[PDB]
């Protein structure tokens, strides 16, 4: 059966973790997949999960399984965090919302469900995109084309090339956007050129497909979701893929939703049987504890307040470590003018580095980016931005 | 996009949930979903795993993420448990196990896996089986024919009727065994039986897919995966799915794992990458502390010891419900002879309930049952056991 299965490529985010932990060179520096690091460099799980952990240890009876879609609590607060307490969604009963295995089983679950129970073809996503899109779309059946959207000369978001690639997608067909912090530019809509592209999908009929994954780490948590809120407020029907991975620092537990809306409660509530039977047919029901702990946190004034000021300490230090990157850049030789990579929102640097400038520094200065030439500027310190920007410097 | 979508039809196990819980009569009985019960009528979290999770709460430093194949620890326990510490398939390194969202994840990575890179068109179940197996397999692309099973009049496993109807199994053809406990009859080959079947599929060409929910449920760990062993030293190539939800109580965790045995271990390493490849654009990596407590479990002389008692409690106990209910039913005025589902291995019972004596019972008596009329005996006490029998006997 298996003897002439091909061997897949290595991923090309998850690739390079494989790589580094092999390398037993002692200096190597990781900005590869966009976890969180501290100025330690070490990713802690937050405080604010070890405490309500240690309330589930004391406060839980039974594993007994969750409903397909999860926990209800979880999903209202979801629903809250993306579209605003006492949003006219919430209020209306027009969404539904599936806890899921992080943001990537969200995605598929949306895709299954469409592909099963829609007449969509082709989901849009931007060039450049998160790697993996094309590749939960593509399993689902879908095809998968590109946008326009990054001008690298400029190092801006490139709107017109963004709405005349969008003039070929027809009624029907789905376009994922990114909430806030584009993996990987960290280039973003306005919200006047969001509020833009609202009333365009509104007359082009296209339904949005909101990936999330980033919320609070561009502005803050409401100020992340206004371009959602903003197509919301004109959609009939939209669907968001939000993780709590990278926000929650639970990264392993795989806490994510699936939120679909509908124009009324009847017909959400419809077509939300047909994707809770997509997750049956996938995986049963969801992973309990990481989605347990977010419900805990956001139920709780005191554990709430004590995770959004470790969000905020995270958001702040990346910031701190952008405006270093083109300091240190600048007077380590750097032949280039980096300045633009302040501009940009999230984790990630979208560096103009080559995939050659990529393979080099992994292949001789030990410094991990993906060929994209994205780096990870949470995986930055004052420790090892020196040796990082020497780094660079030498392949430029 | 959503407006003609129907709504489908409720799950047959997980619809019982439900309806269950949003009756409000006072002295219902579940019976449906195969969740163990203790004498008091609950599920509580095992005390073996109460202490492995105080130890992760004391000693874990990171959510970041797992490998794409999770804890490999996990891996080479689930590996022991299934083919034997010493086995030759893991000293050959023939074997490949990624940890999954449960049981039915690893079968949804089972068939994905098998939809792009094989040339399976077919996977064959038997009838009866786990009513999502269908639609697991469904989903992925592949076809579901079905293989005769039992013999209802005499409550047998039909092992002729299960022979002459694979004889229209191809040399290609995916056949799904259940390892021990069959979900829904309880019956399983003897081992003399399942070496017969094991030179079979070896003569015929199918490849075996073992589905194992409930090891250590029908006679012990080591003695249910005697029919897997068997077929494991004939075959160059087989796939088991493996959950961890039962026999640790760890159902809402979903901590599975799906492993690949090809004839070496290049092939078992080169099929493994496009098996990750499916994993990766479905879900990204699994969820970590369900897995994370097997590990810790399986890990620790003592903490084994806890958990492998705990599970004899179990088995022990729902044996003692069998005995109950055929003897409580007799004396309850049973028009019948049950008898025979002392016969039958693990949480169920396959009654001959109809649908109507099945559908009779929950909306007059609120007895729940599957409408297959599988009853789950660990959702029977003492103290239910005589409400129920005078429920059965009046249907019958
Ligand atoms: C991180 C990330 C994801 C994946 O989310 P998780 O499954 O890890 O939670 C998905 N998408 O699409 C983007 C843009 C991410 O940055
Ligand atoms: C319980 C059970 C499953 C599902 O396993 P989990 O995902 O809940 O662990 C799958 N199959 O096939 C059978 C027979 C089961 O009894």
């Amino acid at each position: 059966m298996f003897e002439n299965i091909t061997a897949a490529p290595a991923d090309p985010i998850l690739g390079l973790a494989d790589l580094f932990r092999a390398d037993e060179r002692p200096g190597k520096i990781n900005l590869g997949i966009g976890v969180y690091k501290d100025e330690t460099g070490k990713t802690p799980v937050l405080t604010s999960v070890k405490k309500a952990e240690q309330y589930l240890l004391e406060n839980e009876t039974t594993k007994n399984y969750l409903g397909i879609d999860g926990i209800p609590e979880f999903g209202r607060c979801t629903q809250e965090l993306l579209f605003g307490k006492g949003s006219a969604l919430i209020n209306d009963k027009r969404a539904r919302t599936a806890q899921t295995p992080g943001g990537t089983g969200a995605l598929r679950v949306a895709a299954d469900f469409l592909a099963k129970n829609t007449s969509v073809k082709r989901v849009w996503v931007s060039n450049p995109s998160w790697p993996n899109h094309k590749s939960v779309f593509n399993s689902a059946g879908l095809e998968v084309r590109e946008y326009a959207y990054y001008d690298a000369e400029n190092h801006t978001l490139d709107f017109d090339a963004l709405i005349n690639s969008l003039n070929e997608a027809q009624a029907g067909d789905v376009v994922l956007f990114h909430g806030c912090c584009h993996n990987p530019t960290g280039i973003d809509p306005t919200l006047e050129q969001w509020q833009t592209l609202a009333q365009l999908s509104v007359e082009k009929g296209w339904l949005p497909l909101f990936d999330f994954a980033y919320q609070g780490f561009a502005r803050g948590l409401e100020e992340d979701a206004e371009g959602l809120r903003a197509f919301a407020a004109m959609h009939k029907e939209l669907i968001v893929a939000s993780s709590y991975s990278k926000n929650f620092g639970l990264y392993n537990e795989r806490v994510g939703a699936c939120t679909l809306v509908a124009a009324d409660s009847e017909t959400v509530d419809r077509a939300f049987s047909q994707m809770k039977a997509a997750i049956r047919a996938n995986y049963s029901n969801p992973p309990a504890h990481g989605a347990s702990v977010v419900a805990t946190i956001l139920s709780n004034d005191a554990l709430r307040a004590i995770w959004e000021q470790e969000l905020t300490d995270m958001r702040q230090r990346i910031q701190r470590m952008r405006q270093l990157f083109v300091n240190t850049l600048q007077e380590k030789g750097a032949n280039r003018d980096f300045s633009f990579i302040i501009k940009q929102n999230g984790m990630f640097s979208f560096s103009g580095l080559t995939k050659e400038q990529v393979l080099r520094l992994r292949e001789e200065f030990g410094v991990y980016a993906v060929a994209s030439g994205r780096v990870n500027v949470a995986g930055m310190t004052p420790d090892n931005m020196a040796p990082l920007c020497e780094a660079i410097v030498a392949v430029l």
